[PDB]
């Protein structure tokens, strides 16, 4: 039976920049780095890092919609949001959905997302509201 | 500041035969779907599988390293992993590079894995059998 993710590992093409990306800006904890990788934690996170010579610097309109949401309280996302925004990273969709969201790029274009509000709260909304065809089990 | 993972969105080509693989084959909760998409849940880990026109069937050999890992017992993994290779679950990666771990493929070809230990384990385990050039922080 599986109890919950493991990690999350994110091809890089450049080590330095990625670490610079999750640990100072992002403010995640580096725990380990090696001569191909990396190893930090976002709360019960375990994230790494893995220097990738196939990984390609891809634009957003090039990848699907796969992504990468981190949790952030409602208090601190503004000032979250107008970090990076003076960082210049930049956004690939805008929030239309429940909760306070955040759609950022990685310097490799890895799809990223603060999110306020959990799994809970969402199917409260969508009793509520739902979505064409949607069924609960 | 960021507390760790929010969700999890696997962007994918076949909503029907995604959920099942999650649901069904991987054993995660499923708490609703729709027309494009479907929540799941795997212990604490929120799952998201978005139909997407985007998403393409990707060999591994077309994908970079980029996969996501679950969180499975010393006791269970064995059985688990031959369950999943007697149903023909295709494969991407043999070589055990970060501890107990097999490494298999979504039907749209995202990188998953099942692995054994905590990252404090794997940093423990590190120490004695460092990757080239690791440092502890
Ligand atoms: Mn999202
Ligand atoms: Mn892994």
């Amino acid at each position: 039976m599986l109890s919950g993710l493991n990690h999350l590992t994110l091809a890089v093409s450049q080590l330095a920049p990625s670490v610079a990306f999750y640990q100072q800006l992002l403010g995640m904890t580096l725990h380990a780095r090696w001569d191909s990788g990396a190893y930090l934690s976002c709360g019960d996170l375990w994230l790494c890092l893995s220097l990738d010579p196939q990984r390609r610097v891809t634009p957003p309109e090039e990848s699907d919609y796969t992504h990468y949401a981190f949790s952030i309280s409602e208090a601190d996302f503004a000032s979250f949001a107008a970090r990076l925004e003076a960082a210049g990273v930049a956004v690939w969709k805008l929030n239309r959905s429940e909760g306070a969201s955040h759609y950022f790029l990685d310097p490799d274009g890895h799809k990223l997302e603060l999110h306020v509000g959990s799994l809970a709260q969402r199917l409260a909304a969508c009793r509520e509201q739902p979505y064409k065809g949607m069924v609960f089990f």
